[PDB]
């Protein structure tokens, strides 16, 4: 029969529905995936208002369903993980050793890309619909290219907790530890504690942060930020400018000086000068949200030898670094179990999505 | 009590050669007599702070006479100033940025420092008066403590050559060599090629770059650059808007691709975020003029993964870096002789300022 | 002229618990109050230096007097030692390399003689001549003469000055070896060979670092229990006949599953073993060897093929006034297991019977209170 | 399709080496055959002889495309190529670190033949598949390689012997001081062997900005050269200094009582394995750019206090990343690579270019087609 995947398509008019896409067999490069959970990230809210139809999803793990005639290292049945760097493993980028910026197949940088599947091979309402990030992972099945899985073999997998890997906490982690390269015995802030601040906070407590300041405008998230392992924290007042007060109240914290790194992590396009207030001379201050507006900054806060960047999906190298996080979760350190704080049902996409924006969540994930 | 001829700067935005009054040096103190003394912007803008200064934090000289507790200088002994004047003991010295120094900087913690010699030594209409960067340069008769000089060694010195290595050498140099680590083989673009940038050009050739493409809005200093070590030369529009034409340029000219590196030093607030734009994602993106007023950033620019840091005297670590330059200069890579483009007495700084900013000098200095 | 009980190192192998005068401090100086004192190997091989020693290299304590120069510090202010004592001039301590500082570095510029970062000559005394201090410092003694670059002053309430004292030596060489020196990467594999006081230091540091496997290798299988506690994932009982460990080797393959590990640690004191870190760790990997050797060893050069750094660092990089404050703020968030680390506290006069147990092996870390 | 017969140089696995011809076979699809314009000679063409079976020697070449295999798209016949012997697989772990000088699937040194190498059948002698010298074996009309063995570029009036070092002695060198080391611009540096890999490191010092360079050797024709790579400074050694020890002593006295920054060891001595350490102030580096496979003796104080040491293969080369570096710095003229060439031999004369190397008469020799 033709495959009927029940999904959640963004329709390109700033609203969603549950419906079904059909799926194609696999071509020579490429999987079909049987999706197990599939995380929310606050992009698949923006997703929304992107102006094109979407299968959306871009956090996912699950289970091979079929294998594309030249695929070698996987069978079905086989366990994995979903990135959306599909990286090329050629171009320029990918041999500096940033795989998550791919020149050809990032569907950030390059996009569709050759790290999609086929155009096709993915039809809603008769006709190609594009698939989110590469992957969109709300749907029973996807069909994706190599690139795009990574294998994992555990037995009793939470698959659910595996389901955010894919995003939030790579790129958590990976600001943390690849980017920032946090040095064991130093301090932290963490600008806004949402899925991926979390992560940070849990990064910064695995690499040994000796104090981890979590600062949010949500009495909920700072107490969610307690459980990953923030030593401080700080309610932010939305009318604080800049989070200026936020940054005085950090100097005052540590004694006089301001923090070694912070980490901007809110979502909002106005703070994202925030974690320069934050650190100290030649601290180290990096803005995970990525802003494309202009907005203006008093370029003091520059003022001296601080480093500032604004890295994309925390550095992901996939093969490499999924396995790591699968064994610092396996040992106990990342806590992805206490991170799922609710699983939905797809048609309840909307209750996880409100839950989310509201707050209530660590990570909401949708369980097929 | 020692009669000075000195450049004071009122605090107006004018000046006047006139006397001031040093005293005797302290036991930590000493007296140097100016034979060389450089002009930077910056002395520029210390006219228009709004307090009298003794002018110039750029010279050379030999030491005239020691204070109680001096062991390693006397009477006779050459020596190169420096304005970090580091306290050797505070966080940031033992961290390695002694430019940065705590409680000595003149720009860090001045805002006044133990790296001023004391306040009633040099006296102006009555009054103490201090002293540009802890060190007042333009003046016959200098007044410092210890730790803003840099014993060296030379037969027939040339203390033009020496005098410019406090400020503009020292800054271009350190932010390409110590700010940057700017990796042999890369590509480099330096915006603006004056005192500062016409070093970052000498440092980039120097440190090995492959390219290294000069930019300005003045065609004499662009021919300039070609003697310093640039391969490529771009004269900008005055009223090129973050210097988006130039950016189109460098990629076409590095065959589509942006550089790897980036330096700022244009004195132009509105330029602060133009490295940004000249680099490939994953680039370096150096902001060398400093700037303390309110931009519009486009946030894009920072995306992804672009490092970008605005350091202040090129990480400076004077007892170290100082020889290092001497050395360079000696063995012919540093190319001080051809940046010395006028010599003027000190009754013509007026004309030497108008040169600096009609753009007539890599670098004017006064000699005594 | 106030009079403290002391150990004092004969120089013929025996010591003594005797009392040595210790004067007034000189304006750079300071005398101080030992309340505990850490006790490695390094105090047995002071019994044999051939010249009289106030024993002693770890310490915490209480300001007891200061000196005319002094303003950081006043009577009462809580003091961890170190035996870095750096000048902060030379070239190294403006590299920020304290730990090996040309002019005061007991180890790099102690050439038999003492350092200026050692308390001026005649002031302690014993038998009506000048004593020399244990690493400038001399902590197995009630009152301390040091210089003021020798202690770093801490603010707590119940200090437990046992743990505080083994901050001084032990823990800041394995944690810095691997915090400063290797910088130590979190998610990645560590191979520790030796799991005594530096190693399990090693492991608690790759523990708070984040490392997803830490495997511990010792001949003491009980020590390999003591390092599951501190945070090892895995553990490995090397044979002691084994020349290089090169079975301990192929079975750090096996549990990683088929490639070495990203780092390894060598703090087994075992000279011959000074390249076997080198055989842990894949290509590109990172060697670091703690202990410090000083013989003529015969070395597989293949052991250095393809590019594994190798380093043997000195007291882990230390620098006393920003790492030390880094450690205590470790121990307070419950990261470094301090507490656990000592095994026996002892009386400054059963000297003897900690020295015998730690000669033994039965210790993790002993510690002399007062 | 046809069977080229290509003069080559062959070692026989007795130690000896021939000239004669090697039967070279039709690309496979990821495969293309390369026309051999120049080959370099490097040190470890002569240590291939006692490898104890039959090669094509050489791992140094430049030359044009001559056949492309059915799925090669990027080249085309009658393009200019540089050889790498790094031939990475582009997706094992250490290629994904960046490492694609030590492919665990591909590399001729850490692997092996490998998937690097050519399909084994197309190219024999006496009957039988015979193995490339590192994935290549240059010292031949043609070469039968994988496409991961080929850097495409394009220059007009192009020196193929310039070229052809780049492969092995400049990328080793270079890479050497600016990937391994990162040598800093200002700092002190000390090289112990000035042949085809210790003039490179010498060039990439002073390409650098290292502020003194201190060339060693026990040749003074060396010596001179060295003065042309940018050494400020020069010390004949004795080939009695054990560990080259009276050399520290004046590397120190030159640097006015302080050991180096940086010190690069290429003597091809094992027993000089060490010695790049006593060179170097503590916290220096110490880099082995030789490689030993002996056991030698070490007084281990010198590596005593916070010395890093380290030995690389190939100077951490990426090589479509480091070789349009190296072309670009060729092309300025910071890279001296015609001035390397000290003389250029017929195939027929191997065995002249072989002694000029060990008698060190030269920079680089190269065989010319
Ligand atoms: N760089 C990347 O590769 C990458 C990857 C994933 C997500 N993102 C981006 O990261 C951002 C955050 O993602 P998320 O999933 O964690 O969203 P989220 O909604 O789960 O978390 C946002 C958090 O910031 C808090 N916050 C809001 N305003 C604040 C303020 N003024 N001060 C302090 N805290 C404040 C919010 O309460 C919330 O807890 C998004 O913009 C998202 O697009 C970037
Ligand atoms: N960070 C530090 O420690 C430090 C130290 C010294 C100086 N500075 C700062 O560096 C800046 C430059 O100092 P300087 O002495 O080199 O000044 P300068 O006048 O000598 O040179 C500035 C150059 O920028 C050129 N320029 C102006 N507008 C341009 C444009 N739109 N595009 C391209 N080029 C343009 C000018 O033609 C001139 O050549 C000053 O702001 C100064 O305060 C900083
Ligand atoms: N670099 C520095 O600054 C510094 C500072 C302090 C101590 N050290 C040195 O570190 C070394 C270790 O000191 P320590 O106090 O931990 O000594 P220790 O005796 O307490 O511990 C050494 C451990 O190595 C184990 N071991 C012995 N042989 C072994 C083998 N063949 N294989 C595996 N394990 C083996 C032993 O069982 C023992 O547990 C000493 O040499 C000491 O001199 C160096
Ligand atoms: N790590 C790698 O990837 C790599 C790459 C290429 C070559 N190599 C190795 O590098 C080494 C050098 O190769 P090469 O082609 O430059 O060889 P070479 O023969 O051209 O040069 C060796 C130099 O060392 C000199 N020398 C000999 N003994 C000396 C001594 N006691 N003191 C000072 N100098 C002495 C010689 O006079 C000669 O000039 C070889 O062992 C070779 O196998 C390694
Ligand atoms: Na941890
Ligand atoms: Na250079
Ligand atoms: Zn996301
Ligand atoms: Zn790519
Ligand atoms: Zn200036
Ligand atoms: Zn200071
Ligand atoms: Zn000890
Ligand atoms: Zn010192
Ligand atoms: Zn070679
Ligand atoms: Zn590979």
């Amino acid at each position: 029969m033709s495959i009927q995947s029940k999904s959640a398509v963004a329709k390109g008019d700033g609203s969603f529905t549950i419906t079904h896409v059909t799926v194609a067999e696999p071509k020579a490069d490429e999987l079909l995936v049987k999706i197990k959970a599939a995380g929310l990230c606050h992009t698949d809210y923006d997703s929304l208002s992107w102006g094109k139809p979407i299968v959306m999803g871009h956090e996912g793990a699950g289970v091979v369903e079929k294998v594309g005639s030249d695929i070698k290292d996987l069978k079905k049945g086989d366990q994995v993980l979903l990135n959306w760097a599909t990286p090329c493993m050629h171009c320029f980028q990918c041999q500096e050793g940033n795989q998550h910026i791919c020149e050809n197949n990032s569907p950030v940088v390059a996009g569709h890309t050759p790290g999609h599947a086929h155009l096709e091979g993915s039809q809603w309402e008769g006709k190609p619909i594009e698939r989110s990030f590469n992957l969109g992972t709300l749907s029973e099945y996807a069909l994706v290219k190599e690139s795009a899985v990574v294998k994992i073999e555990e037995e009793n997998l939470n698959f659910s907790a595996a389901s955010i890997i894919s995003c939030g906490v790579m790129t958590g982690y990976g600001s943390v530890v690849n980017s920032a390269k946090l040095a064991a015995g130093s301090s932290a802030v963490i600008l806004g504690c949402g899925g991926v601040g979390l992560n940070v906070i849990n990064a910064c407590e695995i690499s040994g942060a000796g104090r981890i300041i979590a600062v949010d405008i949500n009495p909920n998230k700072l107490e969610l930020a307690k459980q990953f392992g923030a030593t401080d924290v700080i309610l932010a007042d939305k009318t604080d400018v800049g989070l200026a007060n936020v940054a005085e109240q950090v100097k005052e914290v540590l004694g006089g000086r301001g923090a070694d790194y912070a980490f901007e992590c809110t979502a909002i396009p106005a703070l994202g000068a925030a974690p320069l207030a934050m650190v100290r001379n030649a601290g180290t201050a990096v803005q995970v949200s990525g802003i494309e507006e202009d907005i203006t900054i008093d370029m003091r806060l520059f003022e001296w030898d601080k480093i500032y960047i604004n890295p994309l999906y925390g550095k992901c190298r996939p093969q490499i670094d999924f396995p790591k996080l699968m064994q610092l979760y396996k040992k106990g350190d990342l806590k992805l179990d206490e991170m799922i704080t609710k699983e939905y049902k797809l048609d309840d996409l909307q209750q996880a999505l409100d839950d989310m924006l509201a707050g209530k969540n660590a990570k909401g994930v949708v369980v097929f």
